[PDB]
């Protein structure tokens, strides 16, 4: 069997608070309650002075991805035994479909990467980078077998991903007939392409030609339009790594008018920022380059958490995509070539709880939320991960929000050599991790098996994203004046 | 016992909605699955095709207030089936202290009233309409030991409830120190009484008169203020009835900045608006007076709505206040003398699920939030109400979305004799009330008896209200620099 | 000569207004004072009780443009009639280049067109409607040599006119180098030729669906859009009749956030709506039909003024591309077919004097910044027009504030057989034009001839334009990192 | 005589710039225009390379002013030295009238000690410190008799210049009677009383303690508060030393929104932040204390720069009322008994031209308009001053924009013994000084004798400030409902 039963600490769900016991049983919770009988061979994991709360799910994570010439350090394995020490027992990962390239191939090719090796249960979302009849009908097999109901699609990288307006708008009208959510990286490709030419040309190649070339008004301009596009065939959208204060208040006006989109800050852009790029060091500036770049107003992070807490965003990932040292340093005379991708998988969980609840911004129950419930309830998951209750998936994490402890790649389970929260000391650490019903990590050690994580198969039209989609499609449609010819 | 088995329907809470039959015995929900086992005796309630959701919770009502010279028609026992009748299974009253006098005898006095004579469970706010060390006593008295933690105070209303900014400062420093949520009536008092003195002197004495003395510039003013004085001293805020689209944008603009503050717009703000006022038929027009009025902006009811859909506000409640026809009269050649308030502890239910679930603005699962989950939440009884769950209180509305009712003061069951929203065609109909465990009103027709309802003692300190709150009298207290003297 | 001696008046400038005479020989004010002497053989009009003014400039017409099939009734020489009657003095006309076709041939065929017919003075703008190296050179010839400072892109208009970000980049880099001003139409075409698409195919055909297709977010989008492209090549922009409010926000956030940017509102946009577009008489809705459209939100009209007012949005136009009603009814069965414009360039004095000054809106000295001096410091002739004072040309309106006119199909001197403004009573009324220093129009009674206007050969580099542009490619080139290797 | 011509300089005023020479002639201008004659005994003063501009107009000083126990020690005559030495020609200095003083004593009190020592024009404002038909009264006659349309009204400073909201509302009626505009102090005084007493018994007696106690939210709500109720009675009003984002955020909503109200940043809030509170040297932050305090946002100055370069703020004055060291030194043991107020008159024209001109945020023209036409509109004397102009009083300064210098207490004319704007470097030098037509400052020598300065009478109903006021009045008057009775 392997019963657990967590006994003497706070459980915390997004709704509230409440001391209890949760028994688990065979990779579920099947009890919870104050006082719960130990039955005979079961391990008590002692939770007294600990809040018991669900797993944290990483919406976005590209492990071992073949990106820039290069593939990031951080595999499937350790990214997901990183994320388990972090506090983190689920991560969706992005199927990064080449141009052209068959969506099927590349989900299986994810599917057969990633399923011997995960740790923990994950999912995925499918980039759809092209355009056709056959796309088309591989997005519907996708979403009606294969268990993904998110869709990725880009406004950056031209020549290489990008999507034009007349493309997207076909693109979120079918995600709106096979009920995914359309997930869009919000960069405006065309002038980062300008933007970088012109910075190479004045000689600035430093990481700070990186962020100057695409500001901030770049990352806004391409997020109203993602919104208006998907406003205009009432498709449901998800904007990921939100990391400026402009774009963010873009997502933020378009919900408050009603729109059906959501926003994605990522630990990067909720606990450091872009003044980074500007360090006389440059490997140490190059660790933090990254689509969108993090922003050079010190301001930001903050107010990123402001609008997390407020729920003007909504969830949290990481874009965990790893390079080393020796490989950040493929772009030392050229920023244009510093593969793109910072850490996060496992210092996510402290450092949201560091900049968000230690700081007053937001509350623990807001916090679990925007940690897990809330990629449970867009991605079709939810109460089965999210929330500690009888029946939901016994992947749960004892949590202590008192001590504290320093972030440094010298003690990081993650491959990567260095740390963007590098000296961060956090209060809110990961105790124990219980990932489908086993205690995978305890005492600062991991105890896990690679395959021992599930992929998790979900079904389309989540009613969370859905329902107002739905009933606007029944009381909005236009109507005709009835005239004399 | 009375054992109850709602079979066959779909469960509706703040988080999701699921397929289930709810098993309620002895005043609670024991179980809650599917396929439930009907035992012998037990009535079976037939929620095929209905949803079955919390019981709604009028957080703002003044059963039988002397006001104004006369006292509201709806009285705690005609009111609390009214709102029975209408989907709504508890209301929050306000003890309406009067200046000098002292709040436990007026706490008394309420509780004498209504004790006897109410259908539903019910609790209290008390108004602190003056300040003294006595007031201090009485508060604390009140928080700890009669069940109220909510005090209200009025910026409007001079020379009879106003307090001034120190005033507010004191009061407000002193419900933070006892665990109580500051609830304001948010306008500018010193202007209404200008503004109201320069339309009479314009002969300008019609119900138009009302609203132009007091347009939502002074509202979103005095809310501001509220909200500002209220951040210096740490207290949680909460602003009572908003009624126009500037004053909900100060609250939006609070919350987004990290402010501890809850907006509470009403039925008649959600349903109806101020052009009513400047109709031709006086009677009509003095129907819909109420302080802050409703506004001559057409697109307002629909703004609140969108912003209680996005949780820049956050739960609703009617202030049902009604004065007849005849009551009305009293100011036929004065507006200041028209006793102030409006109908809604019916209608509220059906009338917010036509203007906001049915257009499409926000989904079942948000109505329950905005209509009991919340009030339950911050008033500190969540989940013993608002939640469809097990050990929860047997307050159960099923609900029928698909259904349309048109609502009429011909068919109302409150005592007064007309309602502001004559005629309003509402999908979402009540078909069966269960409060306190037994069915209180079904094919119709109510079946209740004055006193069945309960006063709901609450605890200071709920912890969806205070958890920022004290965390930030941890973290955010200010440090002096230290210098050589 | 022809000597006029204006006397008794009140000169009215941007900056402030005074009681002044002003003496006019050869085509220019020579002097400007109390008391002026008639000197023999002058014609003296008497402008007790009225107001002297500048004439007013129309920043945007199309006049006889071959458009969607068939041409504009107002011609050059009709147009310019009716601007004089009016009370505009000069207007600014687009030269429609077609794609593939050079700019300076279609330069030529307007200056060959519009010479021998205009009865006041003009200048052209030239729309860049493609891009190469020819359209390269010739953007520079035109404005060293032709006398054109501004360039006019389109973002709408697939197939035809649109320009994608790439090359709007390039456009707007070389506006920048040759010291001209953009112009953009800014609507997302992509998403107007879809939203078309679809109205039609839901069967409606009629000019709501017109509206329908291209509602303002997609205003909006573009706006916002061309602003941040033209930020990143530091190039100044102007943005063409802005109709809606989000756009006339995007437009508003932006100049405050420091971005060179102005935004038009034309005569239909601030004194009428897009409800007429649902009129029951197909003929009556046809008459409005324009892009980017009216809009059906009523309050849109009087919130465009008060940002006139506020200077978010900074002078007129009146975009007058006038159809006759056999005209317009080319498109009875497909609004995608109905000829887009409408008229304005003879009522927009009077619409913008009753709907922004009488209204208590904005000043009389606004009024002559937003209708003709802020038009002359753009395109780079003030104050040789747009302010009465000593030297400046004598184009001078003389204005009755008090007494109102109807404007009337009937008995307006526009050729088109409708006016969007029909039964519109306005204060504000042109009793005398005058126009190179002869009286064009008095006592309603027009005297002038075709080709006795000029067209105004202007200079790049407007001062008011470029003076921020070139300070800012001073000190605000980004920097390198100085770093070890 | 005293003859001038300036000779070979570019003349800008706020509208455009244009190459002339101006010939100066008994106190005025008497003619502008390229290559002017010198006659015989005339002055040449080359500006060759430089601009001509109308003297700096500081609307806001208090030249020796006894308040917090001492007196300024910057007073009229060293005052307005220091003044034309940086390029100032005119003071507008606040008549302090204690609360229960006759309003007519105080101004003749002022104009006793200030005519003697001027050495630049001046004029004055009046505080209303308390309210009574005789405060009224002498309201009338400074507005009618004594030259002064602006009287200030404190909404801080609790026990001492104070007023309520009904006594503003009285205060703004009359003022808008009297054809006065009205100014207010806007900070929450009841919040600043409490905030300082909670300050100090956390034993924060420094400088950072000042700030802290009264953050800019109780600014902000203040001036929210103070346009709200000048709206309800149409009065015109005017915001001194906006010092904070979120004041100035009112500000520009209320214009944006058509409210009369004007915002005045100063050359502290323009030039430096409050981060200055929080250093380590006692004296070095005291320095700062002024209120509304400098604010620890380092955004707050570009961002004010960046508002009154769009007119969301209009023009600038310095609040100049300085105090020694050893005076400031009065509260090294708390910071309530810091004598408030800093240094600016003589730096204001050349922060401003570094911050605003030279940055690129606003052009040389706009900063014409916001250094001293916009004054002379407010305050009703242009174009008599702030405009180079034929008939205007030769108020004028020759300007080098490119040439450095920095400011320095050891450098500067100021009587105080530090400068807050210490080291910095700013482009923008007044090289020549011209005041009522005489040469007082040039190679850096001043050249003028106390007295040499005259008081400037001015008339109410200035034309800027109440054209839109009195048309509001007529058309904006309240209609009633006509019914049956
Ligand atoms: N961009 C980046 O740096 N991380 C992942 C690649 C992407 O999605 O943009
Ligand atoms: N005002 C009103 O009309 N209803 C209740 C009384 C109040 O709270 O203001
Ligand atoms: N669009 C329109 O209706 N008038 C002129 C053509 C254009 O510029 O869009
Ligand atoms: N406050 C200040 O520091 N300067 C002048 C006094 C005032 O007006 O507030
Ligand atoms: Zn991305
Ligand atoms: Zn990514
Ligand atoms: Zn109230
Ligand atoms: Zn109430
Ligand atoms: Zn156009
Ligand atoms: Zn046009
Ligand atoms: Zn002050
Ligand atoms: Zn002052």
């Amino acid at each position: 069997a392997g019963e657990i039963l967590i006994k003497g600490g706070k459980v915390v769900n997004e709704d509230c608070s409440f001391f209890s016991d949760v028994h688990i049983r065979g990779g579920k919770i099947v009890e919870v309650g104050p006082d719960l009988r130990v039955p005979p061979g079961a391990r008590v994991i002692d939770a007294t002075d600990r809040l018991v709360i669900p797993g944290g799910i990483d919406t976005h994570t590209h492990m071992e991805l073949a990106f820039m010439g290069t593939r990031a350090v951080d595999d499937f394995h350790i990214g997901t035994k990183a994320a388990l020490a972090g506090g983190t027992t689920m991560i969706l990962d992005f199927v990064m479909t080449q141009k052209g390239q068959s969506l099927l191939e590349a989900y299986d090719l994810w599917r057969k990467t990633a399923d011997p090796k995960v740790c923990c249960d994950y999912s995925l979302h499918v980039a759809v980078t092209w355009w056709s009849d056959e796309v088309k009908d591989e997005m519907r097999t996708l979403a009606q077998e294969r268990g993904v109901n998110s869709f990725k699609m880009f406004m950056a990288y031209k020549g290489l991903f990008m999507l034009r307006d007349d493309e997207l708008y076909a693109v979120f009208s079918h995600c709106k007939e096979v009920g995914a959510i359309a997930q869009v990286h919000a960069e405006n490709g065309d002038l980062i392409a300008e933007g970088a030419k012109k910075m190479l040309s004045l000689g600035i190649t430093g990481p700070e030609g990186h962020e100057l070339c695409r500001p901030e008004a770049v990352e806004a301009e391409a997020t109203q339009r993602a919104i208006t596009i998907a406003s205009a065939v009432n498709c449901p959208l998800y904007v990921v790594h939100v990391m400026s204060k402009s774009a963010a208040d873009v997502v933020s006006k378009a919900r408050k008018d009603g729109r059906v989109v959501f926003g994605e800050p990522i630990a990067a852009s909720l606990g450091t920022d872009g003044t980074n790029y500007w360090h006389k060091d440059w490997a140490h500036a190059a660790q933090y380059v990254m689509g969108p770049p993090l922003r050079p107003d010190p301001s930001t992070p903050g107010y990123l958490m402001d609008l997390l807490a407020n729920d003007d965003l909504t969830l949290t990932g990481t874009d965990n995509c790893t390079f080393s040292r020796c490989q950040k340093a493929l772009g030392k005379d050229d920023f244009t070539r510093i593969p793109n991708g910072v850490n996060g998988v496992e210092d996510r969980m402290s450092v949201i709880w560091e900049k968000g609840v230690h700081s007053g911004k937001m509350d623990e129950n807001r916090f679990v939320a925007v940690t897990s419930s809330n990629a449970a309830k867009i991605f079709n998951f939810y109460p089965q991960k999210g929330r500690i209750a009888k029946d939901s998936d016994a992947d749960v994490v004892i949590w202590d929000p008192k001590t504290t402890r320093k972030i440094s790649a010298q003690t990081h389970h993650q491959a990567v050599d260095y740390n963007i929260f590098e000296g961060m000391e956090c209060h809110g650490v990961p105790v124990v991790t219980v990932s489908r019903g086993r205690v995978v990590y305890e005492e600062g050690r991991l105890k896990v098996s690679p395959g021992q994580g599930r992929f998790i198969h979900r079904q389309p039209f989540s009613e969370f994203v859905y329902k107002r989609i739905r009933q606007r499609d029944e009381v909005g449609k236009p109507a005709v004046v009835i005239r004399e010819p």
